[PDB]
Formats: structure tokens, sequence, C-alpha cells
RNA sequence: CGGAAAAAUUCGCCCAAAUAUAGGGGACAAUUUUUCUAGAGUUUUAUGUAAGAAGGUCGUACUCUAGAGUGGAGAGAUAAA
């Protein structure tokens, strides 16, 4: 009981006159934590060379 | 003691104890893996610069010697001697 009680608190919902009250944050800022790799890292090292050289 | 974004492992950490069997949660922590470039470095003779060291010099003054030099009784010192 004690252990079903405190998982089941830790996996609740807000509440919702915190969901209509609290400030919007970007989905981009908040959630958009993984960084990728530049899909243009070829083209640009290709014309990084040229103008290296 | 110390970056970024992910992953494996410990199950550290937390529920959480009774020195807790067995599990759950994944932010953070430890070992490790793969990527990233903001820290740290390398190249592109920088400029500027009394850091350092070696081997040689220059000059103003000082000093000694010589010219039986010129001159012929003072000089220097001190607040004064
Ligand atoms: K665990
Ligand atoms: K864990
Ligand atoms: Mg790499
Ligand atoms: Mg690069
Ligand atoms: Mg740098
Ligand atoms: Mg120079
Ligand atoms: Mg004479």
């Amino acid at each position: 009981a004690r252990y079903l009680a405190n998982k089941r608190a830790a996996q609740a919902p807000e509440r919702l006159d915190e969901v209509f009250t609290r400030a919007t944050i970007r989905e981009s800022t908040a959630k958009n934590t993984f960084v990728p790799l530049d899909p243009e890292a070829f083209v640009k090292a290709e014309e990084a060379r040229i103008k290296h050289a």
C-alpha cells in the first residue's frame, strides 16, 4: 500500500488550476535539447576547402 | 575538482526501510562507448617587447704611466676645521 500510494503520486497529473494559469513556454525551448549533426555538414566542408585554398 | 548531445553498465541516487530479499523511477553521480566545439591547445615568420644565455665591441668619466710638457705656490676637504 505504501508503495502504490507513493508511485501513484509521483506519476499524477498536474492540477487544473496550475495548467490554466501558468504562462506558456514554447516547446521549441522547453523540449528541444537534442543537438543533431548539421545536415549541411558535408556541403559546408566542401565549400570551406575551396575558400581556404 | 572540471564542458555539450546521446548510449551501455552500476543500481550509486530516490521511493526507503530494519545494515531489506526483490523491484520501480532516470534528472543527477561513478566506470565506459559514440558524436559535438563554447574550455585548453597547434599551424599561418605577426606587430611590440630592459625576460634569459653565448661570443665580440662602443662611449663619457675616472685612474696610472710618460712627455726633466706649459705654468711656479698653492690645492683639496668642511657648516667651520
Ligand atoms: K534501478
Ligand atoms: K539508476
Ligand atoms: Mg569527433
Ligand atoms: Mg570543424
Ligand atoms: Mg580556443
Ligand atoms: Mg617579432
Ligand atoms: Mg720644467
